[PDB]
């Protein structure tokens, strides 16, 4: 029979979650445009449009964001792990074993969607333990008069955030909350399948989102642009990477043959930033490595992707570049419990198999008869 | 392009690791009878083969069976965040967040196989802690002197079993170690597709395992025992279960239609047990309970199961029915860690697709114009 290894041809199934349209770049959340969400939309609006699959009422929004904010405290025995680990430990392992804690400590049955509305709620305030530690700052608690984006620059800063800084937070959140089928949300599946919990799934799903393959969840384009350091020795440095065979990190997509629309977007919100010399520079650099990337690899459909503007977008907002990868987790969960709960409607166990290229019969002699 | 829903007969590796015959009733690993290792093999000499491909030589053995013995021993933190959770917590949250904290713990780059002995060396460690602890009974630490099984009931009990009571735990974990593709080892490769590191891997196989539809994983067949209660009841008890339109737990395979081998070895291993008044019954219940639904079941290829008697085999030896998934997890980490190093010597990022079948085009409706 035949190997379907990586299973690029394969559907393992039917959503109305998200359309990625690789063509036109174009990406849709439940026949919404990205485009009109990060035009009109915020967090909520949409955690709440991909969760329980239509726009609020005034009504519903406003009941649902008091729901979010009210979880956003952790248990001093996870804010303790956090405040001991976050110096030493990788921030995706905290924020695996956290939730590993969360999942531990959370007994009570069924009810995903409420689940999930805790982990959403409580993965900015661990992102922002792990930052504050690392900074030798004291925790800043959540404050629930704050919607979600503004609330988590508050955590990060100690101050409330202008409103453009929050404008440009939730609109970087709304880009990363799903992308349809990937290794993360396969791992998800896999673990819901066997009906296991739903932070147990997503447990698996940040597992997954740490591998540097994943796509999307890092922070190499921004220390790429630190490299080259000056707009000058864009050129030089980027031929140089080319001609070596070497990659331009921030560059491909298994599906857009175009700008990735999240690429387009980040690019655009990132105007509303004030940029001190450091910033500037940099922003400076990728619109350069932009330009020669496209002129270079754009034939080949090697375009901008996501994660060429999303590092150096948070770190000018303020976030350590290895946490990133973590404030992609915080708004992928929303995505991949929204897939989990649209599979569990028709649950079927994910249980596929291998196919055998080894010996058989094999005489088992023993530890005496094993020459050298 | 296809829908796969389940990926029921999609291939998603090629292996050398473990062969199942369904048909025949036999499984083999890297080419050796699970019936001969059995017999004639033990936990480390097993685990080696499942490692690195052959069985090794005396030199070889001695060595690997120090490294495993060597790393037994948990950090503070792990043993006080088992302390505190061993009473409440469910059994596989407890395991699923200590390999969490061993990964978080071990920044150390590459060494795939040396993080898998790591692994495999403190799981029993963490169970036997939980034991203990929800017995209000002292952590008993590892002795590197005694081998793994002996090791392990020597945390359980806080005295070296018996050679007997050794040579059954032994076979008991050889038997689980691994198992072919599964939802456990695909959670697990999933993960090691993306280059995510060894720890990530089995904390996914992990809360795959933890699952009650994973298979093997579970006790039930074990409360199904207690509940007949008597050996005269069991012909009442399975008539019943089976006219009111229920299952007879610890029967069924995705692929033996023929007694599972795992089950067939438990079986004549547990005739070396020594018994207990309740061990003694619920043996003879189980024995019953075999014959019986066998005769009914059998023409339609539904045979027992590995967890028809690994429950039973497990409680015999003193541990608690609901830790039988952490124990099932302490052998078949073997398995997941010898799968994933294999992937990855071809590693391909595991990426499948979706059907949309939702809406396309809607214009964004203000709030103040809904419903
Ligand atoms: O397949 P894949 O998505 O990697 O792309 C195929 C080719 O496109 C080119 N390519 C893809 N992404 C990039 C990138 N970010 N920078 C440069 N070339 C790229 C490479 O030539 C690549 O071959 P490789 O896999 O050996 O690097
Ligand atoms: O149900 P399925 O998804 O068809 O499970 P599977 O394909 O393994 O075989 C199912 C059928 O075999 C029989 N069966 C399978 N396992 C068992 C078992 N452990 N005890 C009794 N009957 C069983 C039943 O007819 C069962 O159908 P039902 O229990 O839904 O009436
Ligand atoms: O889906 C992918 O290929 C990876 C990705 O871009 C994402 O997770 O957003
Ligand atoms: O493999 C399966 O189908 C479940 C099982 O029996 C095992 O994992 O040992």
């Amino acid at each position: 029979m035949e190997l379907r290894k990586g299973l690029e041809d394969i559907a393992i199934k039917e959503t109305s979650i998200t359309y990625i349209d690789g063509e036109l770049g174009r990406l849709y959340y439940r026949g919404y445009s990205i485009f009109d969400l990060a035009s009109f939309s915020n967090f909520e609006e949409v955690a709440y449009l991909l969760w329980y699959g239509k726009l609020p009422t005034r009504h519903e929004l406003d009941d649902f964001k008091s729901r979010l904010a009210e979880e956003r405290s952790i248990s001093e025995d996870i804010s303790t792990f956090v405040k001991r680990t976050a110096k030493f430990g990788n921030p995706m392992d905290i924020l695996r074993t956290t939730v590993s804690m969360m999942g531990l400590e959370d007994r009570s049955e069924g009810d995903l969607i409420g689940k999930a509305i805790k982990m959403t709620a409580k993965i900015p305030t661990i992102i922002s333990l792990i930052q504050r530690t690392r900074r030798n700052q004291e925790f800043v608690e959540p404050d629930p008069s704050l919607s979600h984006s503004e609330n988590f620059l508050y955590m990060i800063r100690g101050e409330r955030p202008s409103p453009s800084d929050t404008r440009v937070l939730d609109v970087s959140l709304m880009l990363h909350m799903d992308h349809e089928m990937n290794a993360s949300t396969m791992a998800c599946l896999v673990v819901a399948s066997t009906l296991s919990d739903i932070y147990s799934s997503v447990v698996a799903g940040i597992s997954a989102l740490k591998g540097p393959l994943h796509g999307g969840a890092n922070s190499e384009a921004l220390k790429q642009f630190m490299e080259i350091e000056t707009p000058d020795n864009v050129e030089k440095y980027v031929m140089n990477k080319l001609s070596s065979g070497q990659r331009l990190m921030g560059f491909g997509h298994r599906i857009y043959k175009t700008m990735d629309p999240r690429a387009k977007i980040l690019k655009e919100y990132a105007n509303q930033l004030s940029k001190n010399e450091e910033i500037k520079r940099l922003f400076e650099i990728a619109n350069r490595v932009e330009e020669i990337g496209i002129k270079i690899l754009g034939k080949r459909g090697i375009y901008p992707n996501v994660d060429f503007y999303s590092g150096l977008v948070f770190y000018a907002m303020g976030f350590d570049p290895d946490l990133f990868p973590t404030i992609f987790a915080s708004a992928r969960v929303i995505g991949w419990t929204a897939h989990v709960d649209e599979y569990l409607k028709d649950n079927k166990l994910i249980r596929p198999k291998a196919i055998y290229v080894g010996d058989l019969g094999k005489r088992y002699v023993p530890i005496e008869e094993r020459l050298e």
